[PDB]
């Protein structure tokens, strides 16, 4: 029925970006995902719609993903890399451009519940990534853009429950959330305005 | 002292458009060189003068710093990947400027990253840190009465002139607002203090 049907995802071969793909697939989304490797989308996995080869530090690879999108999800990140880093902060920037020259307006990015932080509290060697996790933050909060400021603690290994605790603007009840948890949130972001232009925790405890 | 006209360089940037906003509500006679008019704001508060140009033009520098009391300095260039001398050699410029015209005391806004261990920058904001760094030596050369301010974070909390000021190193928190920097900007102008030193801002904003 499809309000919101085609979708950028950015970051979906990573740890929450590959079940947020297999979710997104799963419930009838059309996705397109930029990769700088298609060998990191799994052989035997569900397909995305459309791949697009490239970089998030290319604006013109960027705007091939979001040209045509109903809204974007931003799954980012370093792997395990704590080195300082632009990359998540540089392709929001990237990302929020294409936005405005095609008419996205929904974004559902992911920084770190760190963000919510008594800022002196995060733990130095995470204060690297955490750094470009607000430069982003801030990117995507000065854009204008219908932006979900998704926030999580520590994502885990545990299950798809959708029974998930949403915190708004400020920290949850957990300190863990899911990786397919987490990916079940950013997708019913979509669904709903009803985070948008607030920071959200999902956090759960699984028994 | 007793600084009335101020330069003020790079105020169509977020740091420097509140800067003069806060510079014209204080009774400050602001300067400003842009290189489109159009880029300031319509409304509110407005500088004196206004000079159409820009800082690696040695006449436009000149003519901005004439007559001027301190000068304000606010230029970034960080959308650059790769080496950029743009700061600095508008920094040489202004130097040459305040030199000629018997202007003595500079304040400029640079980076925290200037009082961290290299490796804490990120490898495409190499560039442009050491361009700042450039600028930096270029004015702490410059046997004027140098202000360094190094920010960490630049946020959007509203003004709240309760920052702490650390001297020659780093402070406890990790953010200062745009509003509560160029406050500080314009505080360097009141005192001598603060000649000579880096100064790192920052706040815990509740
Ligand atoms: N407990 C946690 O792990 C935790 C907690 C709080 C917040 N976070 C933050 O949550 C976010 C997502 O974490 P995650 O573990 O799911 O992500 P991840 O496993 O680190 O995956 C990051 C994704 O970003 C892609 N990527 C990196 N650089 C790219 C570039 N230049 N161009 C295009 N794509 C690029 C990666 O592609 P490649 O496959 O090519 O590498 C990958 O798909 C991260 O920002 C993380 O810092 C994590
Ligand atoms: N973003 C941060 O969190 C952060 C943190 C620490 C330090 N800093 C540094 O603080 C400084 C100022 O902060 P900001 O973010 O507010 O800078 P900004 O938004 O990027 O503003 C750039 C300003 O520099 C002027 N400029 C650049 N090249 C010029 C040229 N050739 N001639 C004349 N003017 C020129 C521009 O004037 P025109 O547009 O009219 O040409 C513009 O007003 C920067 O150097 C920045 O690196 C930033
Ligand atoms: C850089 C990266 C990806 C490396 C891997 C680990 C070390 C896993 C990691 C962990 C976090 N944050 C958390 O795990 C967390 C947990 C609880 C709270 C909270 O209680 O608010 C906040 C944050 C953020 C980034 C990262």
């Amino acid at each position: 029925h499809m309000a919101v049907k085609k979708i950028a995802i950015f970051g979906a071969t990573g740890q929450t970006g590959l079940t947020t793909l297999a979710q997104a697939v799963q419930a009838g989304y059309e996705v397109t995902v930029l990769v700088r490797d298609s060998s990191r989308l799994p052989s035997e996995g569900p397909r995305p719609a459309h791949v697009v080869v490239g970089d998030v530090l290319q604006a013109a690879d960027v705007d091939k993903t979001v040209a045509g999108q109903d809204a974007v999800i931003v799954l980012l990140g370093t792997r395990n890399d704590l080195s300082p880093t632009t990359v998540m902060s540089e392709g929001a920037r990237n990302i929020v451009a294409a936005m405005k020259a095609h008419g996205v307006d929904k974004v559902v990015a992911c920084t770190s519940a760190f963000l919510l932080w008594d800022p002196t509290k995060v733990p130095p060697r995470l204060q690297a990534v955490t750094d470009d996790h607000i430069r982003m933050h801030k990117v995507l909060r000065e854009s204008g853009l219908k932006y979900v400021a998704v926030m999580p603690p520590h994502i885990g290994d545990q299950p798809l429950t959708g029974a998930y605790t949403v915190t708004l603007d400020g920290r949850g009840p957990s300190r863990v959330i899911s990786k397919h948890d987490l990916g079940h949130f950013m997708l019913r972001c979509l669904t709903t305005d009803e985070y948008d232009g607030h920071s959200t925790y999902p956090s759960h405890q699984y028994q």
